[PDB]
């Protein structure tokens, strides 16, 4: 599965998702509980803008390891990108409190807090995201 695994990878970063999609689900025949290729199977389903499919997967990939701050982002960022900022937030506050330090989980509850509205809320997670690196 790990040659599945890469051919997809080389599609996906080809652009071609479709085809990523059939080799990262042909990693999944052999081991259902391969973590890479389901959260590879999440980003090209978000990429494509699946959204329902791209939360089937990361949901999956989070039963699996509830500590992949990638996939926690991820999933924050399709909640947003389908307009549920509820939810969206909820995922980011999980992935920074599994990581204080996520640059990109501040970052992006900056920007769902600006979206919102709550400007006050919106500079201080900017803040905190350029605390940490010039």
């Amino acid at each position: 599965a790990e040659a599945l695994n890469n051919l997809g990878n080389v599609y996906r970063k080809q652009g071609d998702y479709q085809k990523a999609i059939e080799y990262y689900q042909k990693a999944l025949e052999l081991d259902p509980n391969n973590a890479e290729a389901l959260n590879n199977l999440g980003n090209v389903y978000r990429k494509q803008g699946d959204y329902q499919k791209a939360i089937e997967y990361y949901q999956k990939a989070l039963e699996l390891d509830p500590n992949n701050a990638e996939a926690l982002n991820n999933l924050g960022n399709v909640y947003r990108k389908q307009g549920d900022y509820q939810k969206a937030i909820e995922y980011y506050q999980k992935a920074l409190e599994l990581d204080p330090n996520n640059a990109e989980a501040l970052n992006n509850l900056g920007n769902v807090y600006r979206k919102q509205g709550d400007y006050q809320k919106a500079i201080e997670y900017y803040q905190k995201a350029l605390e940490l690196d010039p």
